[PDB]
């Protein structure tokens, strides 16, 4: 009953971990492309 | 639509600047005229 238990702890343990890092990368990617975007061409380019 | 946009941005931030500095270049070009006929010869060779 341990083991039985602790095996499904451990699998879901994991794979829940994995998919939050995942989909935690994955929303990080989309916040880069709006920080990439907030890195607008409205800049120094008119200065020169 | 971030990029959408960012090409158009992008693409018209490039081209007016060209066509800018295209008819920057030719005013000047036409003021160089002013300035070397300004250049006139009622000068020192008069003196001469």
């Amino acid at each position: 009953r341990n083991l039985a238990a602790l095996e499904a702890k451990i699998s879901e343990a994991k794979t829940k971990k994995n998919m939050l890092q995942a989909r935690a990368k994955a929303a990080k990617a989309n916040a880069e492309l709006q920080q990439t975007l907030g890195g607008l061409g409205t800049s120094s380019a008119t200065s020169a």
